[PDB]
């Protein structure tokens, strides 16, 4: 139900959730340890743990009512752990092999997101890849239109129910996005010696940075 609903709402999910899972596992060792920021539900965590068996997840939120839902989507898994925490508080030490996020950096003030970034590349390991599926911004106004445009083209040819879809659009009233290409610079900025953007469909992208390669 929840898990049919974001595919609704999220143009390309198989592809930009199937790309994050992809560069991890050919990133990373079977055994990594992951931490996934802004977890929510746990969907991110769940699809690395189709694809990697023997990783250990952290997953974090500062929302109890959200990680509740990974608690159960996790019940019987003994190396799955959670962490309440707000982006914005000390991350968990690690190191980690590979940080994790999706559709939750773009709540964040522009300074935080640099700032983020940086603390992220601090508890990697060397080798480490940061893996983000995002919302981004259309460069222009004009292409922000035809990014919208587009979104809705998926949730209307997804049979969304209009009250579902109401709801999407007041929460993203409150959404910081910015465009792609800015945020892969950030990563730059913040140390990662390669960003790149693997997949992406308008509003909606999958982009990594690695800590040496
Ligand atoms: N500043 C912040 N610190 C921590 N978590 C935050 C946050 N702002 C938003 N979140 C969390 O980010 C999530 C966004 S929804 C995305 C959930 C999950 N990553 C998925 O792919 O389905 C929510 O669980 C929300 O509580």
């Amino acid at each position: 139900t929840y898990d049919a609903l974001r595919r609704q709402l999220i143009p390309s999910f198989d592809l930009l959730y199937g790309s994050a899972v992809s560069v991890v596992a050919m990133s990373v060792p079977a055994t990594a340890r992951i931490l996934d920021l802004g977890a929510g539900t746990g969907l991110l965590g769940a699809a690395l743990r189709e694809r990697l068996p023997d990783a250990e997840l952290l997953l974090q939120d500062r929302s109890q009512a959200m990680l509740e839902q990974a608690r159960q989507r996790f019940a019987d898994d003994d190396q799955v752990a959670i962490r309440v925490a707000d982006h914005l508080d000390e991350l968990p030490a690690g190191p980690f092999d590979a940080v994790v996020s999706a559709l939750s950096i773009h709540n964040l003030e522009h300074q935080d997101k640099q700032d983020l970034f940086t603390r992220i590349r601090k508890i990697l390991r060397p080798g480490g890849i940061f893996v983000n599926v995002e919302q981004v911004l259309a460069p222009t106004s004009e292409l922000e239109k035809m990014y919208d445009r587009q979104h809705e083209a998926h949730v209307l040819a997804s049979d969304t129910p209009a009250e579902e879809w109401a709801a999407g659009r007041e929460r993203m009233k409150h959404d910081i996005p910015i465009d792609v290409e800015t945020q892969i610079q950030w990563l730059r900025d913040a140390g990662f010696t390669t960003a790149d953007c693997l997949a992406k469909d308008w509003r909606f992208a999958t982009y990594a940075g690695w800590n040496g390669s």
